[PDB]
């Protein structure tokens, strides 16, 4: 069950570079990440997968120097997840997402179909130019991506840990983020702990629910 | 199967106000809750869980003027959960965060208690006085905590939809938040979907990973 999931995952300190994700395992984790709701289903994202050697030692050149402990994190583990959201809010994409919604069948009319456009537009319009917060709108969408990954990986059985330590000017850089209007946010190595992970038979910690809960 | 729970989940549009959490449900949501992994375990959050017709009364006050579409969700839900972000960081939250991490056991030595507080303080710091942008990355670790918490609803079998339409200033108030030093972000109604649930039966729409995927 899930709670039994939730209760039992954990942050993933030292992984084991032999246990390799199954072919049917990676093709899973890129589901996971594809069909994460979003905010007027506006999908502000981009994902890098690494899972061959070179691939993983170009994410882990942003581990270098004050990040050196992320780095064994990111080279030991099977699958190396780069969670990147927009910078800008360009109208393509906004266009290319109500003609995907159009192409699997979920509008009755043309009317229905501006409609839905009308919304995203305007919601869009209120982050951009009413809140000036539209770059920070989109990382939250992101980070709620992040968060349904992470406990997605563990109810397959998967170890994995959000890393927010490290450079990301450096792999904005190695990925040519910042010219396609990207930056990266978070990395998620995901594979199997290995004997030295000394968080896996550590208690959770978490505050009580009377600290941060309240019942009306 | 976690994929089949990913694939099968919707943004619900109506509830069926009959239809209430049994008491283990409501229990198991309050766990996720709480159980959300953050940066530095920071836990920078707060729930307000309305159940009672008062409650979700009192939740529905923000979904006025331009928001009334949320209305009708926030009232005949069976629960709804406000997520709510720490606005300034205190440092006794980060106290209290350590000293419970230490009363859970998690710590052999006091020196490698001081080194946790240590670098809790110093990602705490870079954030308010390098950065400029600690109530941002508040705010992103609760948006982490609402995608744990939509796909963690979902594998209990509930029916949930993310809110970001509504009046923020008008929940705020109607709540003390401003005061407490909390603002509220998202609002997510949890029960089950009535038969006026348009979205139950649409396919779901995303853009295909050769746009947002990168393998490498
Ligand atoms: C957004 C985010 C960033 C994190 N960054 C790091 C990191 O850079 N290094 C690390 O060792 N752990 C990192 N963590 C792991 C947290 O310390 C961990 O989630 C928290 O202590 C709770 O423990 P748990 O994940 O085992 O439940 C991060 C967690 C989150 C949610
Ligand atoms: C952060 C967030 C905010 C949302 N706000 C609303 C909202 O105010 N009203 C609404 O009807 N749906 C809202 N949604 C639902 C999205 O439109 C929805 O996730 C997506 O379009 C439909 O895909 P789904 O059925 O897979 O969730 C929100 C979603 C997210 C993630
Ligand atoms: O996703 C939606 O439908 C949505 C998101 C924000 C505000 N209003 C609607
Ligand atoms: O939670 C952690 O261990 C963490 C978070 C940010 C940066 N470095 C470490």
């Amino acid at each position: 069950d899930i709670i039994s999931v939730a209760l039992k995952r954990h942050s993933t300190k030292a992984f084991d570079a032999s246990k390799k994700l199954t072919p049917e395992q990676a093709e899973q984790i890129k589901t996971l990440l594809q069909y994460s709701p979003s905010s007027q289903n506006s999908q502000p994202w981009h994902f890098i997968v690494a899972s061959t050697e070179e691939g993983k030692a170009r994410v882990a050149k942003s581990a270098a120097g004050n990040y050196v402990f992320s780095e064994r994190k990111m080279l030991d583990a099977s699958h190396v997840v780069v969670f990147c959201a927009k910078t800008a809010m360009d109208d393509v994409w906004l266009k290319l997402v109500v003609d995907q919604e159009d192409a699997d069948g979920r509008f009755a009319t043309p009317e229905a179909k501006a409609a839905n456009d009308k919304g995203r537009k305007f919601t869009a319009d209120v982050h951009r130019k009413d809140l000036h917060d539209d770059a920070e709108w989109m990382a939250k969408q992101v980070y709620l991506n992040v968060g349904n990954f992470l406990l997605g990986v563990a109810a397959l059985g998967l170890d994995a840990v959000p890393i927010e330590g490290f450079d990301a000017a450096i792999l904005d850089a190695e990925f040519g983020l910042k010219e396609k209007g990207y930056t990266s946010l978070v990395v998620v190595p995901v594979g199997h702990h290995s004997v030295e992970d000394f968080n896996a038979t550590l208690p959770k910690s978490r505050l009580p629910q009377n600290i941060t809960l309240t019942e009306v």
